[PDB]
RNA sequence: CCCCCCCCCCCCCCCCCCCCCCCCCCCCCCCCCCCCCCCCCCCCCC
């Protein structure tokens, strides 16, 4: 039961309230208890309360006593207890209350008038629980609420008479979801002054009830209509012809089975500025399906298409021109989909867009002609995701319709080719390429010498082949800043291969074999390959079989923080090799062989750090090779994790496993 | 110039002969030398040698003289040479010479009489020189001369009288290969007295050719005869008839590209006992093509058929019944074929048939079905071999036809099944049976149940499963010997597994996963797998994890000899555990983690040893580690490699890596 | 001036074997989360 400010009293399984905390409390958590009855007389000392959370309990009834123990209560939190009777008396003292929850309350029926005399509440919870209609009083009330959830419950009717209650609120949310509602009386919604948000979540609608619906939505002011899994399997020009006369701009159709849209379905939405339709199951677009959304900003598209069937192959077409009517169109998510591929006419229209993800969207999108994004020559694309496409290879001009794009994702793909450097053409001013997990690229001398303002470059696990050549490919980057070159196997470096790029950042090289280039044994001496990036910051260089470590090789990072060396060969270190990294934060030596850290090697290193990783070593506990290590961790600030369990020596057999 | 008993200059580069050797030696070798010229006046102080073992030298001529300074000579060994000119006097004072070898000499003509006034010369050697024809004499000598070298010269003719000074001799063997001849004299052989072994390999007789020389070695006690790459392309029933009054046994055909066997084309050879015709090129053998072979005990027939072309499908056909006439067949070698497979009634009539060789002899047999071997029915077959045949699956009752078989191999084949105990039925006298290098093997809780004499089974890399049975499948083999299970990645063992295999000697079980059945964490405590083998000798146990060590595992062998813990992750080790191995002899504990041996684990492993393997070990040099053991290496008797290479310490790192 | 016979030394190519490092895939576990189901005990409501 701690508490300092606030009171959490969360999983201790507690029969009655506590009589020992700090008046001056301001918030009460007590669920997860056992509490059978709340009697006030308890809450004498409790007489500063704000919050009283005191949901999953089992609390019979409740006395107005307690609302005078607390006048200047705000939160109500009541979930899942058994007050299946409510009064006038009930909430009658209670006025300055803000916030009242009763989810699964399984209150049965609202009998005369229990929230009338109270009028600073804003929100309004009553879901799971048992009742019938929306009767809550006679008279108007609650002129100050504005979202009512009265989800899942038992409602079958909406009438008119029900909502006259609220003649005189602004309603921001009606939550409605799961109420089996078969019919709706007419004015029902206009005996409400003003509803801006409408929720019908899981309700069997269908669609002639949606054509009722929509004719009852209007002359209204709803900006917001969520239909999900509303079982609405064809839509017509029709639809939503009722809210002509509104200015929705958020409507959402997920989950609903939406199999076919009709031609002009959506023509009586001018103003709507969000469309939601993921997980439906059309298996046609037509071109005129979209019109008359010349304002829609945001659409998302995830998985709103029917999967390949073996019986039918009935693979899902969108029709040419179909995104022409979006002029102001700003973002589309189209991910998890089976289209069979690009056709030359699609995104056509599009003078606004900003955003098209594209991860997974095509079943069999195997190569990447020049005129694929032909379609997408005047839109000023900036960011584009080709992730999980089953791409196999890109030719020559595929992207050069993209004028102004900045970042490119190819990540996830079975791109085997070699890059001949022609596929960066015309990419004036990009500045992120995602190139992880791929097939096998074999890079060129002027590979990326086509794309002078190239900032990134991810590279992991993509196997790449004459990384090795005597012109560096990555040299014309002007401005590169994170290279990661992690699971690819690379043997060889030269030593003349990152000159030049002066604010490169980030560079990751995990799970290669790198062993040769450092050992002095190979011929030509150790490949120092980390010489002129002044500025960089991370560095990871775990898992390389590295067994020697040349002593001029981490000379020039001035500025470097982040080093990583873990799951090397590591067993004796050469002085006098981190002198220059001043300013050195997380150092990683886990799963090495070191058998001996001291001063005049790691001295340097420890200077000020704030991690060190050095959890499975094969330390050898003697003065020469421990003694000054642990006299540094005996006194230190540095975040060093399981320092107590693995930080254990190998030799001598008398000291073995002892920190 | 080392010489104690015989005396050796080879690769030396001598000018002249030394001067300085023991007076009683017997072998004189100077090979690899330079000796322009051999003057007989060095030679008096070797009065006593035997051997004369001076080839590749650059002698020019030779005087008489030597033969007084070595009467007692033997051997006479003068290959590669320029002794270009041959008198009576050259050879006449050594008389007791028993060889005489003058290959690659340059020899041009024999003039008068070079080695008729000695008698006891055994083998003459005139190979690789430039004589045109076999004038060696006038009259008759060499009475005790059998084997005579003729091969690489430029010989075109024999002649009848040319054989005349061999009148009265034995001849063993006449060796003229890869002699022009192209013409055969009348009368030529039945001029040497006594003709035993005749040899033409390289000579391009041809059919007609091959025809009139069997014409002219009738009525002769030929017994050997080969004719290897001699382009015979095609033989018939009268190719050997003049041989049909010989007692011929030994023939060879290898490498002469023979396309096709008439009918009753060996009907003249009743005498026959070895035959050969590996490397040829048949592409399909008749049903009488082997009629009057009654006698022959061995046939070779590795290669003897066309390899598959894709143009024509030529598969060597073998028909039905063709190997019924070799009645007293004891060896058949029929590896390295294209046959398509077996047929039904392929090898009746073989009664006492003992050897079956089938090493990649099929191209496709994917199926060992049940009338597979029924032609081998009555056959006594000992070994049969399988291996490479690319066999996809064994069926019941396969080997049920092999009543007799003592001896299968099946390594390096496709098979991937489950083994239903039933493939062994049949086999009462079965003694080893090899089974590595397949795809996968499923045992069974009786797969091995039907052959109570089974002594051996090989099953390295064929990745077993189900081994981990509750009953086990190696215990009806009640006298099994030797097994192998290396290379499978068994995970789980029983402590039930072995027991009743009381002779059982070799158990290889390297390269497998077992770290978790020895490790004492393991639920049920670790596996005792090893219990009950009183007379185990080998044992192989390298690279499994294993990474401790139960105490009670070696305790029951008291017989072991060799036992292999390399590649191991062993650090330390339990005392007193190779206790009852009173006679290990070979210990191999290389590239393990070892960091301290000494005495009271040790101690009884290394009592009277033969062997130590402790190549990669980081060592902990330490008096509380090391002393004991390097104690031990000071005096000792064991065969141990590269003690002085790589016994190198890990830590401190002031002993590091020094011995 | 030509053709051959060597001895010695230095390179190139191919094949085989062995060793080290690493990647990918798979197997045997062990651990931490997410979801579902079943069972036991206790406290209440209708």
């Amino acid at each position: 039961t701690v508490s300092h400010e606030v009171a959490d009293c969360s999983h201790l399984k507690l029969t009655q309230v506590p009589d020992d905390l700090p008046t001056n409390i301001t918030v009460l958590n007590l669920t997860h208890n056992q509490l059978r009855r709340l009697p006030a007389a308890n809450f004498t000392r409790y007489s500063q309360l704000t919050s009283l959370d005191v949901g999953f309990n089992t609390i019979s009834k409740l006395e107005p006593e307690l609302c005078q123990k607390l006048p200047m209560l705000k939160v109500l939190n009541l979930q899942h207890n058994e007050l299946s009777q409510l009064s006038d008396d009930t909430f009658a003292f209670c006025t300055n209350l803000t916030e009242l929850h009763l989810m699964s309350n399984s209150i049965q029926k609202i009998d005369n008038n229990p929230f009338v005399d109270q009028k600073n509440l804003i929100t309004l919870d009553l879901s799971h629980n048992g009742l019938s209609s929306t009767k809550l009083g006679t008279q108007v009330q609650l002129e100050n609420l504005q979202e009512l959830l009265l989800s899942n419950n038992k409602i079958q009717a909406l009438k008119s008479e029900e909502l006259d209650i609220f003649a005189n609120s602004s309603l921001k949310k009606l939550e409605l979801s799961s109420n089996q509602i078969k019919e709706f009386s007419p004015g029902c919604f206009h005996a409400i002054g003003r509803l801006f948000g409408l929720f019908l979540n899981n309700v069997q609608l269908g669609p002639s009830l949606t054509e009722k619906l929509c004719l009852e939505l209007a002359n209204t002011s709803i900006r917001n209509l969520s239909l999900s899994n509303s079982q609405l399997s064809t839509t017509s020009n029709t639809t939503f012809l009722g809210l002509k006369w509104t200015n929705l701009t958020m409507l959402d159709l997920s989950y609903n089975n939406l199999n076919v849209v009709g031609n002009d379905s959506f023509a009586w939405l001018p103003q709507l500025e969000y469309f939601f339709l993921e997980y439906n199951n059309i298996q046609h677009l037509f071109s005129h399906s979209l019109h008359g959304l010349f304002n829609v900003r945001y659409l998302n598209l995830k998985r709103s298409f029917t999967k390949q069937s073996i019986s039918l192959a009935s693979l899902p077409k969108i029709d040419d021109f179909s995104f022409q009517w979006l002029k102001c169109l700003e973002h589309l998510n189209m991910e998890d989909n089976d289209i069979p591929g690009i056709k030359s006419n699609m995104f056509t229209g599009l003078i606004n867009l900003k955003y098209l993800s594209l991860s997974n969207s095509f079943t069999s999108l195997r190569t990447l002609t020049n005129e694929t994004f032909v379609s997408l020559a005047h839109s000023p694309l900036h960011i584009l995701n080709l992730t999980k496409n089953k791409i196999s290879k890109i030719e020559s001009d595929a992207f050069s319709w993209l004028g102004h794009l900045e970042v490119l994702d190819l990540g996830l793909n079975e791109i085997g080719q070699e890059l001949t450097g022609q596929e960066w053409r015309g990419l004036e001013n990009i500045f992120e390429i995602y190139l992880s997990y791929n097939k096998y690229l074999q890079l060129t001398r002027n590979s990326f010498a086509l794309v002078p303002s190239l900032q990134r470059l991810m590279l992991r696990r993509v196997a790449l082949k004459n990384v090795d050549s005597s012109p560096s490919p990555f040299q014309p980057l002007r401005n590169l800043t994170i290279l990661d070159l992690s699971n690819n196997n690379i043997a060889n470096i030269n030593d003349d291969m990152l000159e030049g790029l002066e604010k490169l950042e980030i560079l990751d090289l995990q799970h290669n074999n790198l062993a040769r280039l450092w050992k002095h044994a190979n011929p030509g001496g150790p490949i120092y390959f980390l010489k002129g990036l002044s500025h960089l910051h991370i560095l990871n260089l775990e898992s390389n079989g590295f067994d020697e470590i040349p002593v001029e090789v981490f000379k020039d990072l001035f500025e470097l923080k982040i080093i990583d060396l873990g799951l090397n060969n590591l067993n004796t270190l050469p002085a006098s090799v981190f002198n220059n990294q001043v300013s050195l934060k997380s150092l990683n030596l886990q799963k090495n062989l070191i058998t001996s850290v001291e001063k005049k090697v790691f001295g340097p290193a420890f200077r000020n750090l704030t991690e060190l990783d050095m959890r499975f070593n094969p330390f050898d506990c003697t003065c020469e090779s421990i003694a000054w290590f642990v006299n540094w961790i005996n006194e230190t600030h540095t975040n060093i994790p399981e320092l107590s369990s693995h930080y254990l020596c190998n030799t001598p057999p008398h000291y073995h496993g002892f920190p």
